[PDB]
C-alpha cells in the first residue's frame, strides 16, 4: 500500500497468536511492544528516546505478520507507551519512505 | 527520492541558514530539534517519547529545508537525543510510506 502521513501510520500485526495495533516508526531502530508473552530465549536491554531509557526483554527470531506480510526479527517487550514497528522489521516487508 | 530503512533515514536539513542532520521519523507527530536559536516568541509544549516526557520550546511558522524540499511550519526545540523530522513537516514535503 501507499500509506499517508496525515495521521499516525497505525497497522494491525499478528504476533505470538495475538492481534495488536502498532505504529510504523521509521525513527525506531527496533520493534518495541507493550508487555506480552513470547516463546524462546531473551536477554535484557536498555532502549532510549525522548524522555530517557526503558528496560525491555529482547527476543530474537520472532515470527510477525504485518499487513499480510510475514517477517521474522527481534522484538523488544516492555513498558513502552505505544507499540512501534521499527526498521528491523520495516525492511523485511519492503517498506520505504518516498517523496 | 526513495529511502530504504536498512540504515537510519538521516538527511540534511537547513534551518536559519545552517545545515543539520535530522531523522525522518514517521513515529513522530512533531519535529523536534536539539538546542538552537530561533526568532520570535515561543510557547510551552510537553511531548512524550519512549522514556517519558520532556518540555520543549514551540516555534511556529519556521522555514526549514528538508532534503532540498522547502517547508514552513512548527519546530520544537528541546533535549532530544537526535534531530527528528516528524509528520507535521513530512506531510509538507509529500512524504509517504510505501510497501
Ligand atoms: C536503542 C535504539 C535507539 N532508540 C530508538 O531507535 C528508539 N526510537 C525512538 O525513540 C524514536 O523513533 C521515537 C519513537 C516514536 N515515538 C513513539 C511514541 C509515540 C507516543 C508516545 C507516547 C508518549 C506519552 C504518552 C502517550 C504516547 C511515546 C512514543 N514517538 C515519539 O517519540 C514522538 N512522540 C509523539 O509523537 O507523541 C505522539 C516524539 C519524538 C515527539 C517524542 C526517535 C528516536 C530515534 C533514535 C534515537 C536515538 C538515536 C541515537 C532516539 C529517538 C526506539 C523507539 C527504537
Ligand atoms: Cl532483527
Ligand atoms: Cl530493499
Ligand atoms: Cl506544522
Amino acid at each position: 500500500p501507499q500509506i499517508t502521513l496525515w495521521q499516525r501510520p497505525l497497522v494491525t500485526i499478528k504476533i505470538g497468536g495475538q492481534l495488536k495495533e502498532a505504529l510504523l516508526d521509521t525513527g525506531a531502530d527496533d520493534t518495541v511492544l507493550e508487555e506480552m508473552s513470547l516463546p524462546g530465549r531473551w536477554k535484557p536491554k536498555m532502549i532510549g528516546g525522548i524522555g530517557g531509557f526503558i528496560k525491555v526483554r529482547q527476543y530474537d527470531q520472532i515470527p510477525i505478520e504485518i499487513c499480510g506480510h510475514k517477517a521474522i526479527g527481534t522484538v523488544l517487550v516492555g513498558p513502552t507507551p505505544t507499540n512501534v514497528i521499527g526498521r528491523n522489521l520495516l525492511t523485511q516487508i519492503g517498506c520505504t519512505l518516498n517523496f
